[PDB]
């Protein structure tokens, strides 16, 4: 409960780019690949919450934070990006690059 929330928080707060994912999910894989395409590997953490005894608790907390329980769930500098579709929209429309520029992750 408190333990789960603290664990999720630590992932989000200690990594500039935090992705919560599940096993063999093409939208998780696509989102992570897009982010690595910006050379973000050094500041990215991917957590597979399907391989976790508390998956449902984690998903419920992600829904409390973001409005959705599904993965992938993507945070950038603690800001909610959302899922892969949200990432695609931001990427295509220049918003992702702008985010990353403000973080010094992209020129």
């Amino acid at each position: 409960s408190e333990a789960v929330k603290k664990w999720v928080n630590k992932i989000i707060e200690e990594n500039i780019i935090a992705v919560f994912a599940k096993t063999e999910c093409p939208y998780c894989i696509k989102a992570i690949s897009i982010l690595k395409g910006y050379n973000l590997n050094s500041h990215m953490h991917v957590e597979n919450i399907e391989k976790n005894p508390d998956m449902a608790n984690i998903q419920a907390y992600l829904k409390e934070l973001t409005g959705k329980s599904s993965v992938p769930r993507i945070f950038i500098n603690k800001d909610v990006v959302g899922g892969c579709d949200d990432l695609v929209k931001e990427n295509d429309e220049g918003k992702l690059k702008e985010r990353l520029q403000k973080l010094g992750l992209v020129n």
